[PDB]
């Protein structure tokens, strides 16, 4: 039954070609299989490409926007002047070479890329991949991507229309344990956003909960706050949906067990991959995704902070009891 050229099995015919676009973004676009500022870009690309879909803009006789289509890589021109695009241009090149190399849809191609880049950083569950998007789109309509000094109602509005519930927006936000900042305040390029930039955990979730004490850089950012230790940036969104009571009962549950967190985050995901498209006119082609290694680490609140420094955000759920360490405050890194 279907064998693909190099040996390995899959569904169908349509997933051989996945195979070479593997080994080509893990030779180089990843760099040897990295978890690093490569898999951070497209993690910011997936989202901006996909949420350039708007209903409310499509009922009232407007281009709405064709979502997952590729469409940030083929309009590059005119999506990466957006104010959110900025520091995308490099990877968005990278990307189009591969797309055009291999023949395969820029839409898909992204995906793809993010579901391997993943796979790259311990924790992560296998997200799933679908094939067949046409390589066909239109520029995305402006001002449809959420901003880190955004209220959360506007947040939510925006991210409502496109198709999401208050607790999905929360889950998509898992993608922030790999992530830093580099344009908000360069003063402190690839500030990591928790203290493990590197591992697909709860940290996140945790640390954004607690008090902000310090500023870690010369002078705050735009839409910066401060933040629970030196090293670590904290952007404004991010603090306001931890409080939020619309969204804290959702970001307090996803503190305590990686395995929760990664569910959630595979089915947003998944969702937000088809926004633009029927995924039962697209081919399955997820057995071409490798596993990551697992991340055997428990929970933590870093050091030495304990409960009483968690700014409880859920009225109804007492905060679940998580291991405290005995050791002095961090201070992080950048991210690699
Ligand atoms: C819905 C609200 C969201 C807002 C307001 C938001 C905002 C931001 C901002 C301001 C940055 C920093 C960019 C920079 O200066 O370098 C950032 C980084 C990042 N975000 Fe989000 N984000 C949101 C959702 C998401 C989603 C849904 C994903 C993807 C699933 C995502 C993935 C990331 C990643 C991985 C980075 C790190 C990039 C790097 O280190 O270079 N974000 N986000
Ligand atoms: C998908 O459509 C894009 C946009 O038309 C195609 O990209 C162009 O590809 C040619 C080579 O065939 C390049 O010289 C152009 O520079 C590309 N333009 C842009 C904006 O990237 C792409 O080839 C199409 N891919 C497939 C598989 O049809
Ligand atoms: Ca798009
Ligand atoms: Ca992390
Ligand atoms: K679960």
């Amino acid at each position: 039954s279907v064998t693909c050229p190099g040996g390995q099995s899959t569904s169908n015919s349509q997933c051989c070609v996945w195979f070479d676009v593997l080994d080509d973004l893990q030779t180089n676009f990843y760099q040897g299989s990295k978890c690093e500022s490569p898999v951070r870009k497209i993690l910011r690309i997936v989202f901006h490409d996909a949420i350039g879909f708007s209903p409310a803009l499509t009922a009232a006789g407007q281009f709405g926007g064709g979502g997952a289509d590729g469409s940030i890589i083929a309009h590059s021109n005119i999506e990466l002047a957006f104010p959110a695009n900025g520091g995308l241009t490099d990877t968005i090149e990278a990307l189009r070479a591969v797309g055009i190399n291999h023949g395969v849809s820029f839409g898909d191609l992204i995906q793809f890329a993010t579901a391997v880049g993943m796979s790259n950083c311990p924790g992560s569950p296998r997200l799933e991949f679908l094939t067949g998007r046409s390589n066909s789109s239109q520029p995305s309509p402006p001002s449809l991507i959420p901003g880190p000094g955004n209220t959360v109602t506007a947040i939510l509005d925006r991210m409502g229309d496109a198709g999401f519930s208050p607790d999905e927006v929360v889950d998509l936000l898992a993608a922030h344990s790999l992530a830093s900042q580099e344009g908000l305040n360069s003063a402190i390029f690839r500030s990591p956003l928790d203290s493990t930039p590197q591992v697909f955990d709860t940290q996140f979730y945790i640390e954004t909960l607690l008090k902000g004490t310090t500023q870690p850089g010369p002078s705050l950012g735009f839409a910066e706050e401060l933040s629970p230790f030196p090293g670590e940036f904290r952007m404004r969104s991010d603090a306001l949906l931890a409080r939020d009571s619309r969204t804290a009962c959702r970001w307090q549950s996803m503190t305590s067990s990686n395995e929760v967190m990664g569910q959630r985050y595979r089915a947003a995901m998944a969702k937000m991959s088809v926004l633009g498209f029927d995924r039962n006119a697209l081919t399955d082609c997820s057995d071409v995704i490798p596993s990551a290694v697992s991340n055997n680490a428990a929970p933590v609140i870093p050091g030495g902070l304990t409960v009483d420094d968690i700014e409880v955000s859920c009225p109804s759920e007492p905060f679940p009891e998580i291991a405290t360490a005995s050791g002095p405050l961090p201070s992080l890194a950048p991210a690699p």
